[PDB]
C-alpha cells in the first residue's frame, strides 16, 4: 500500500505535481490513481507514482499478445506526486528532484527493452532510490502506448506539467511574515484591504483577537468574492445559484474545471470553513456576520446568499479538499492551509526538477 502524506510540518511546507511526457501507464478500469513509490534506501517516501490524464482504452498490440486480460484497461499519462516536505528542507527538496529524475531515466530504459510491460520493484544502480510497487495490475508503453515499439523516447518533464503545492499555517495569511506568505498574499484574488476595512467596520466590538479577526474575515471574504465572480464569468451552477437565471451561458462544467481552476492560479485547496477553528466561537461569529453585506454589495441576493451557504455548510472551493494539515507543535497542532500554484512562478522554480 502506498503510504497517505504525512499530515504535520514544524513550519511552512511544500509538494509538486510532475507530468511526465514520452509514457503512458495503462491498468484496469476504476483503478486506483497511486500503481506505486519511490523512497530513498534510508526508508523515507519521496514520491507517488500515478495515473493522471485518461488518454483512451487501451489496446494491447496483436505482436505483445500475451495471453492476458486487458479487458476494459484505460491509459493515463504518469504524474510524479511528491510527499511534502518542509519548505526550508534542502536536503529532502534536493532528493525527490534527483529521484524524479533518476526515475525518468529508468522510464527510458523500461521502455526501450520491456515496452509494454509493468514497472518491476528495484534499487537504483547508486542505492539511492527504491520503487515499490502497489498495484501489480499495470504496464507501462512508449508514447501514447498504441504501438508495440517505441520512437526512442527519453522520458522528460516540462514546466507545462508542473505544480506545487505550498502549505502554511492558518493564522498566519495575512500577516506578510515569511517570503511563502508574502507569495501567497501576492495571489490577485486576495484583497489585503479587506483587513483595515473589517477594523474599521468592528470598533466597538470587543475581539478576543481582532489582528486573527480581521485577516480570516478577509481570507474567507476574498475567497467568497473570487467565487461569486467565477461563476458569473464562467455561469457555474453554486448550490441553488443559476447562472441561466441571470442570463449567463454556462462556459466551465463547475468549481473543478480545469480552466476555472486556472482562473485563481494560487488555488485554495483546503475547505474554507476550517479557518473559523483557529478564532473564537464570539470572534468567528462577528468575521461570518460581515462577509454577507461584502458579496451583497457586489453581486445579485441570490449569488450572494448561494455562495455565503454554500461555504459555510463547508463547500470546497475545487473538490476534495486538503483539511487535515497541521502545522507548529506536534503536540497542540494548529491549522495548515494549502494553496496549489496552477503555473509554478519564478520564486519556486528551484523546487521542480528539470531534463
Ligand atoms: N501538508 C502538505 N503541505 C504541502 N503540500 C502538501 C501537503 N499535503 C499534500 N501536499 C501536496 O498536495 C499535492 C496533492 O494533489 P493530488 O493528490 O495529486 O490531487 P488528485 O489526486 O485529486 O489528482 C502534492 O503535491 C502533495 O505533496
Ligand atoms: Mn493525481
Amino acid at each position: 500500500a502506498t503510504p497517505d502524506f504525512p499530515t504535520h510540518f514544524p513550519k511552512s511546507s511544500i509538494g509538486i505535481q510532475n507530468e511526465l511526457a514520452g509514457l503512458v501507464v495503462a491498468m484496469p478500469a476504476n483503478s486506483a490513481q497511486k500503481f506505486g513509490y519511490v523512497k530513498s534506501a534510508q526508508g523515507d517516501a519521496l514520491f507517488m507514482l500515478t495515473k493522471d490524464m485518461n488518454q483512451g482504452s487501451y489496446q494491447r498490440p496483436p505482436s505483445l499478445q500475451d495471453g492476458k486480460n486487458y479487458q476494459n484497461w484505460q491509459t493515463h499519462t504518469v504524474e510524479l506526486v511528491s510527499y511534502p516536505c518542509e519548505m526550508d528542507d534542502k536536503a529532502a527538496v534536493e532528493t525527490r528532484k534527483q529521484a524524479m529524475l533518476w526515475l525518468a531515466t529508468h522510464f527510458t530504459t523500461h521502455i526501450d527493452q520491456s515496452n509494454h510491460q509493468p514497472l518491476a520493484p528495484i534499487q537504483s544502480e547508486d542505492g539511492r532510490f527504491v520503487i515499490e510497487i502497489t498495484n501489480a495490475k499495470h504496464v507501462i508503453a512508449a508514447g501514447n502506448g498504441i504501438s508495440a515499439e517505441s520512437q526512442g523516447q527519453t522520458i522528460t518533464m516540462t514546466p507545462s506539467g508542473q505544480q506545487a503545492t505550498v502549505g502554511v499555517a492558518a493564522k498566519g495569511f495575512g500577516t506578510s511574515a515569511t517570503p511563502e506568505l508574502r507569495l501567497l498574499e501576492s495571489a490577485p484574488w486576495y484583497q489585503k484591504s479587506l483587513k483595515s476595512q473589517f477594523a474599521s467596520l468592528t470598533s466597538a466590538e470587543n475581539l478576543d483577537d481582532k489582528e486573527l479577526a480581521a485577516n480570516v474575515f478577509a481570507y474567507l471574504t476574498s475567497i467568497y468574492l473570487k467565487t461569486a465572480e467565477l461563476a458569473k464569468k464562467f455561469g457555474i451552477y453554486i448550490n441553488e445559484w443559476d447562472p441561466m437565471s441571470e442570463q449567463i451561458t454556462p462556459n466551465a462544467n463547475g468549481l473543478t474545471d480545469p480552466k476555472v481552476k486556472n482562473a485563481w492560479e494560487i488555488l485554495p485547496r483546503t475547505k474554507p470553513s476550517k479557518i473559523v477553528e483557529i478564532l473564537s466561537k464570539s470572534d468567528a461569529k462577528a468575521v461570518m456576520k460581515h462577509i454577507k453585506p461584502q458579496l451583497q454589495s457586489r453581486y445579485s441576493e441570490s449569488l450572494s446568499k448561494n455562495v455565503f451557504q454554500y461555504f459555510q455548510d463547508g463547500g470546497e472551493v475545487a473538490g476534495h479538499g486538503i483539511n487535515n494539515a497541521t502545522v507548529g507543535d506536534k503536540h497542540s497542532p494548529e491549522l495548515a492551509i494549502l494553496f496549489e500554484f496552477r503555473t509554478v512562478p519564478n520564486e519556486l522554480q528551484s523546487y521542480l526538477p528539470k531534463t
